[PDB]
């Protein structure tokens, strides 16, 4: 059973990426299981919606009371050091709500990191079909 995690935030970085105090350390996390576009992109740069996806993930880590992370079940960092989790805001998974708004796709997916794919699979097939952003 996944469970959820005290942490506090330090300063988001990019619409996927966001820097907490985790168990009293600074740590850089990934968000799991998706791709949003980059502001800074190793190769291209500053991509389309990636200025929006980057402002939607701030504004929602840097307006919560509480934010969770959650581990799943493989891997915990990835080759860069960096934490690979779900993070929640009040409650809210950070990681859907930019799928769900079309300012993320699902990730290729690594079993057996994958506990909430078919829910984040969901709800991309609703904004695809609603258009959003990405999608339209």
């Amino acid at each position: 059973k996944l469970h959820k995690e005290p942490a506090t935030l330090i300063k988001a970085i990019d619409g996927d990426t966001v820097k907490l105090m985790y168990k009293g350390q600074p740590m850089t996390f990934r968000l799991l299981l998706v791709d949003t576009p980059e502001t800074k992109h190793p190769k291209k740069g500053v991509e389309k919606y990636g200025p929006e996806a980057s402002a939607f993930t701030k504004k929602m880590v840097e307006n919560a009371k509480k934010i969770e992370v959650e581990f799943d079940k493989g891997q915990r960092t990835d080759k860069y050091g960096r934490g690979l989790a779900y993070i929640y805001a009040d409650g809210k998974m950070v990681n859907e709500a930019l799928v769900r708004q079309g300012l993320a796709k699902v990730a290729y997916v690594y079993k057996p990191n994958n506990t909430h794919e078919q829910h984040l699979r969901k709800s991309e097939a609703q904004a695809k079909k609603e258009k959003l952003n990405i999608w339209s």
